[PDB]
């Protein structure tokens, strides 16, 4: 069997949700959460664990707004928090909002007939 054809690319930064990581261990959903409420209001709020179940310093944040969640991975980008620095990533799946249609517009025009 063949090795394994893979093929990707990044061809769209869009969306709100964010990728945390080196996280403290301390830091919690709740903390985590609270924080990036500055920014905005946090849609969903929750943190990533592996197989043994502790974090592994990573968490997950969605606001509301494309603005707000910009705000706070700046604003929270190389942030000391608990001596430790932040890493707040624009997340990668940039699902849609089902919100798009085509362009339509009643345009009809041409007098021309032998």
């Amino acid at each position: 069997g063949s090795s394994g054809s893979s093929g990707a690319l990044q061809a769209g930064r869009l969306g709100s949700t964010v990728f945390v990581a080196n996280l403290d261990y301390k830091v919690g959903w709740k903390k985590l959460k609270e924080v990036f409420s500055m920014a905005g209001v946090v849609v969903r709020a929750d943190i990533l664990e592996d197989k043994d179940g502790k974090s592994r310093g990573i968490g997950t944040v969605t606001f509301e707004q494309s603005i707000e969640a910009v705000q706070a991975i700046s604003m929270f980008n190389g942030q000391l928090l608990f001596d430790r620095p932040m890493h707040v990533k624009m997340d990668e799946r940039a699902l849609p909002k089902g919100d798009f249609f085509p362009p339509e517009r009643p345009q009809q025009s041409g007098p021309s007939s032998g």
